[PDB]
């Protein structure tokens, strides 16, 4: 037999690839004769900032090809070797390659809206060549390298505005950037936003829905009934191909009047319309005041009412409310509460704390230990 | 193993099919692989003994007893395994014969309504009641059902149409109904509570007195017991003032073990000083809105017996004599009378106060008295 | 030679045939030429011992003891050889006197029903129970089984009315029965589920459960491509039950790129169990309730999905499990916890409290401290 070391490998090649994400590197080269072997040991290190190393694998094969998984984008270093049956390591050789990747957006801001909300992001420096990609989710994904498959892709700007019907005011949305360009992609920036939850800020919108439809442009703005004095109280269905070439439909009931030289109307209409992706429902009722009863042994008092902006329910369990204001009705309102934070009462009790950075009284009464850790004042005292 | 308890067990008395018949129907918790069960039905003596009637043991969840004569009852079940394991038993005390006289009147006025409800000198669970409204007093019982107004048949009725109006004293002549027949009448002397407004008997009002109120109410028209009614129509008329008066409505109407029954859907506007005022009115028992996106089927508003149900909602300023958060122990909560209750309140500023209740006090920096100390035990 | 004890002593005690009695029943170990069961029946006396009350010698393997009184009892049985050679005794011991009414009664409040579940301390197998409902609490209890509608007999009721609608309290009657007799009464309180969602999927239950959904909803009629039919059509007709059951409906369906949409709402009334049931059902993407006075164009009531929306509006009472402000930061709220929310508490009045943490406090009349006050420093 011979001992013999086995000679360094050459045309030593490392390739780059981001498969599922999460880098990784095919390393392979060619090789003359081998004995019960020569297996090749390879080891892989990260130059950290300063030039120092972190140990990030090693690798025992004996075919002339590898691959590292798990992978952080930083500037590696692969050496590999040869050992031969008794372990008389060869000399080694070794590739450097880097895995630059776009700087991450450093802050994204996310303004609400009406059923839709934005987000902008910026990076920590401007960059002329960057553009992020938004992937939209509702639920906080478990870590940030699933996001690829259980996020949906929105698309790619300067910017987005996620708008449409299932973007629900006061259920919070994580919007998940990462920076994209020429060089890579960076890592996935997370964050929150909602809708704007503002209650008559929401009923505009709805106004602006209704009136581009069918039920606006024939329940209101239908212009019969040209002489004082009439009431063609109508009822009819039609459905028909639009210039999109979809079916649309409604059927109602529209009645209308003309005296003193002026106009009325009232609307029971119901449709289904198309949009660019799917069809929109709706059951629009115009009318000057719109109430319903149990009419339960003579009982006729309706259940709920409404006229011109106020509806009059009894009592309602909300799964839940969330109005800016509160009143027991009068002008001393019993409690109150108001878009400034002010909680108007009369008398407080609270089976719990008041973390309160202040009071503000004349007759207090403590049962038990009064700490007080600040600069105490006192005129008469007798304990 | 037993088979578990039996579930929902009733005593009712029917007379369907020309001569008396008990029914019961009975559902079972869990449903084990072969249920059978056995039920008793009993009667009692004169001297106020047990006797057995019948004993049926079936597999099926309901069954009936025909050929039963008056006296009362008691009706027990058990769930008997294929191993003859006889469960816990579950046992209800029914009776055929009745119509006894209501002992009290109880009456509540309201805005251009009045409640009259019986209250019988023993209860008895398997009888409803006549209602008959007279506005001029009547002296003899054989012309209250001829010469007065058929109010109707069921538990609790309240005085509430066209024809009732404040400040006339109004009386009710009222009876027991049921399978068995009808009782000795009794009467009261009642008045409507003229206008005490709560927010929405405002709008009743408005709404009693209208031509959608007329039309889908107080037509009491097709009185077959066990029929019914359709109508969808729209009747345009030119009223008494030289005017148009529109309406469309669907009413659907049926009468059923004497009593009168109804609902539909309404829009209309009438003549005011004005002119025209327009309108949509439902009455019914359970109104209920859907969203079908996905064919989700969940409501998102259900309303019955003057009450909401509503997942989410957004306001512009609640307007609320009263507020919780439900709970036998409610979480939190504002009382009509300006108390508040709570389990905790953290404000992140000035607690102007009167007065203070505090069993722990813990003061973390400068404390300004103008008036007098009192401290027990005092450290420094 | 010994033969053993007489095993599995069991006893059942009954007054039902006209006055008291003792079924006793073993079965028997293996003996030398025969075997005879001695009976010794003792009543616990008032000094803490049994006074001797019969003795009986059989040879059957069941017997019976009448004409006993009220008490907790021993009953010994011995097996006995044909030499008079008796065995190892088995004395069973149980109890009789009027059965003890529950300790307790539990309400898991299920959306509309009640699941009122009692227990005792001192636990006795062979008692019943009677359950009583009354919406109003009486003033004594002597007139409950004349004043309450008779839930009935069982281990433990579920109590259900049509009409139950939560988030009222409603009062409870209970007793213990047993041959002996109905126990003293007990008293109790409970109300429904307080949640709404819940409701809302209940209803979801009730809602579906109809031939209004099985018309609407749960056909899947249309098919090809950009299919598309708008009808109204209405019907009161004959049912299994011997019923008219009455409609009138709008419904539409439309297939886009295969997947299908419905919307339609309609009246109806059909029949329950109990009486006809008028119910609404609207369903669409969206329903807006919108105003046309003097060229009015904007909403009051837009109901989109799960979700409300509304302008100001009315309540009597509120019973909501969270209402907070909106914003990120609310300006104020209150989680289910009761924990508050809130920057400013002008209560005008005395602060109920438990603990204040107030870090730089005026008090301008009389501090009063019970405790223990603790000063860093005091410049007084």
């Amino acid at each position: 037999v011979n001992g013999v070391t086995p000679p360094a490998v050459q045309h030593l090649t490392a390739e780059v690839t981001a498969d599922s994400g999460e880098y990784q590197v095919l390393a392979r080269w060619d090789t003359p004769k081998v004995v019960k072997g020569v297996s090749f040991l390879l080891r892989l290190t990260v130059t950290a900032d300063d030039g120092s190393e972190r140990l990030v694998s090693t690798a025992r094969t004996t075919e002339t090809t590898y691959r590292f998984t798990q992978l952080a984008l930083g500037n590696y270093r692969l050496t590999v070797r040869a050992v031969n049956a008794w372990g008389q390591q060869g000399d080694p050789a070794s590739v450097s390659f880097r895995i630059a990747a776009p700087a991450a957006p450093s802050r994204i801001e996310l303004t609400p809206g009406y059923f839709q909300i934005t987000a902008t992001p910026h990076l920590a420096v401007y960059d002329p060549t960057v553009q992020f990609e938004f992937w939209f989710s509702e639920k906080q994904i478990a870590d940030i390298r699933q996001v690829e498959t259980s996020t949906r892709y929105l698309g790619t700007a300067l910017y987005w505005i996620a708008a449409s019907i299932n973007i629900k005011p006061g259920h919070d949305y994580y919007f998940y950037i990462r920076s994209v360009n020429t060089v890579g992609k960076s890592a996935f920036v997370e964050a929150v936003g909602r809708a704007s939850d503002d209650a008559e800020g929401y009923l505009d919108f709805f106004k602006g829905k209704i009136t581009e439809s069918h039920l606006g442009k024939e329940l209101l703005e239908k212009v019969e009934l040209t002489e004082d004095n009439a009431s063609r109280l109508e009822e009819f269905s039609k459905e028909w191909k639009d210039a999109s070439d979809k079916w649309n439909a409604m059927w109602a009931v529209k009645i209308e009047q003309t005296k003193d030289g002026k106009h009325y109307v009232a609307g029971i209409g119901l449709s289904m319309e198309d949009t660019e992706e799917g069809k929109l429902s709706q059951f629009l009722v115009a009318a000057n005041r719109i109430a319903f009863i149990d009419p339960a042994n003579g009982n006729e008092t309706p259940m709920f009412v409404a006229q011109g902006n106020q509806i009059f329910m009894n009592d309602v369990f909300l799964k839940r409310l969330t109005a800016p204001t509160i009143t027991s009705g009068g002008n001393p309102p019993a409690f109150s509460l108001t878009p400034d934070g002010k909680l108007t009462a009369k008398n407080a009790d609270i089976s719990g704390s008041v973390n309160a950075n202040s009071g503000t009284l004349s007759n207090v009464t403590i049962a038990e230990n009064c700490t007080i850790n600040g600069t105490l004042r006192a005129e008469k005292i007798v304990g």
